[PDB]
């Protein structure tokens, strides 16, 4: 939260780091992929270049160039003539957030990021064009390569998934009858509800394609006779929302829409409902994080929406989201937050 | 230099490393869109609104850059107005950072994505993002305008532009003829020919390259005394012209495999007398007085891997020295820290 001066004129080094981000990223990806961080992991004493070479079956050249570049980046150290894992390498190896983000940035983002410039300029996801010509990554998804899909789904899960105690005990503090979950195409949330309260009925809204997976994924889970799908297109027209729901829920949904789109979806939400029903918006807000690293990540992430999938959209700053809510005719009745990996929840109501 | 440096904020680095490409593009545009500039104006800093208007960026387009940069740390927040930070300044005003950034976007960005295959297959798999000459050297004249600008800038900035020390190291032996291998801009030869009034300099490089150097050295002071010698430094078969009491290679040669180096250096060993001195001038990362320099040079080697040969690099000196000794020479003297971190090795047969 700093954002108020952090570096001696060793800020000069940061510039250079920034300037070499592409190389650094790539070299660390491979240090990992080729199994060198792992190799170093299991030998405190470390290994020589000829040794790393031998074990990994990489040219001496190939290994020297990665190892040298990592030595100065600082993911490994040099002792006598052996390279040893440094702490930063250990995290690349072991931190699930880093592995997720890195894999994501390679398979989904790397190439398209070249075209971020025109993406900012034009107001659409110009990077997506290196895969195809869909309006959004959402629509083109079923068509991206294996690996690209793999990494995207990992990203989508790592930042969405969770648990859901805090959240659960809050929403049900109002003993609701029918929760309408807009966009939870996995059913994990509705699963939790169902298995938490024994007569709530949950209706998930989403594109039909997406609800075939929810039924797949949710197949023979412990309360699923009470989980219902309702196909929709979430497009200004009728896309009116079902009605008679005591709860309405939206999680990691809608950081993938414009503000303009977000206010439209909400106003249309603000019609489903009576002055009795609560509206819950759960989101990863970059400005409201426990850990600064979390803030850093979320704001770097925002750019994938810009390059791939734009016409939108970003990890919200709480102020904007709160502004967007109040214009849909709703009011935040409290922003309890900091649940799971730093997911804030906004309990709103009508009026 | 090397011994553990980070708290367990090794964890943040892992993430910084993970987001390199985002960090890079975001910061590249904060330059291009002139947002660092605008910010280096009013010390007070500007507001987000003021910033979209001033730039013509959507505001979304602008928020998104500002927010990423805020956390990167290149700018800095005051109430509701952004200020430029020290790191933004270095990007704004430091020439090295600008050369690299521009080099990496225009020349390397897209191709690095194939670094894996290049490291596996031992050629520059990245180059195919533009064409597929064997090498970046044979495709230079064919890359996009902007790519050419950025490569030449890189090429210029990592060369000796000082010369002072080099001149005295070299002319302290009164060479009558100097053979300059790869000196295709003619810049070094111009210095020699204007330093001493009798020396005659011969540049060795591909015939086209030499057309360029006659262009470049056109109408300069010593040029009647600068000659070209058309060769395929590769052709392990053609011998080097002889009769030269100084042979010179500077920032050339880190463009060759160790193999090729030794090949090149043996052919040299066989052109010279016992009294001939041979100078190799490189930017050697292990000999740098400033850590930042080492850092860059080690990262700069991967442009070679992905984009150029797919098999050369910025040398660790132990390797340059080994190579030298296999070619059958020996290093007598070793001066470094010249200019932005150059070293010159003075060698001779034996």
């Amino acid at each position: 939260y700093t954002k108020e001066q952090c570096t001696a004129a060793e800020a000069q080094r940061l510039a250079q780091e920034i300037a070499f981000g592409p190389v650094v990223f790539q070299v660390s990806r491979l240090m990992l992929k080729f199994g060198i961080f792992q190799l170093l992991s299991g030998k405190r004493e470390g290994y020589t270049l000829q040794e790393i070479s031998g074990r990994t079956g990489l040219t001496r050249y190939a290994a020297q160039v990665l190892l040298e570049a990592s030595l100065t980046i600082g993911t490994i150290l040099l002792e006598e003539d052996r390279y040893v894992l440094a702490k930063a390498g250990w995290f690349l190896l072991n931190d699930k957030m880093a592995r997720v983000n890195m894999e994501f940035n390679h398979d989904v983002n790397y190439q398209g990021l070249f075209h971020l410039e025109e993406a900012l300029l034009n107001g659409r996801p110009e990077g997506l064009k290196v895969f195809g010509e869909w309006p959004t990554i959402y629509e083109g998804l079923s068509q991206l390569p294996e690996q690209v899909q793999k990494s995207w789904f990992g990203f989508d899960h790592f930042y969405s998934d969770q648990s859901f105690g805090k959240a659960l005990e809050i929403v049900f503090s109002h003993h609701p009858k029918r929760l309408l979950d807009i966009g939870g195409n996995t059913g994990k949330w509705a699963t939790q509800c169902v298995q938490y309260n024994k007569e709530v009925e949950v209706t998930i809204v989403d594109l039909p394609q997406q609800l075939e997976m929810m039924r797949k994924q949710t197949a023979g889970l412990s309360g699923s006779e009470r989980i219902h799908g309702h196909g929709a297109n979430l497009l200004d027209r009728d896309v009116p929302f079902p009605t008679g729901f005591d709860a309405v829920w939206m999680s990691q949904f809608l950081d993938c829409f414009s503000e303009e789109e977000v206010i439209s979806i909400l106003t249309r939400v603000a019609q489903s409902i009576g002055k009795d029903s609560k509206v819950y918006i759960m989101e990863t807000l970059w400005d409201r994080q426990r850990y600064e690293t979390a803030s850093y990540c979320l704001t770097q992430i925002s750019l994938y929406f810009t390059a791939m999938a734009n016409g939108n959209s970003k990890m919200f700053h709480s102020d904007d989201l709160i502004r967007c809510i109040e214009n849909a005719g709703l009011e935040v009745e409290e922003i309890q937050d900091n649940i799971g990996l730093g997911h804030s929840i906004l309990q709103c109501r009508l009026k």
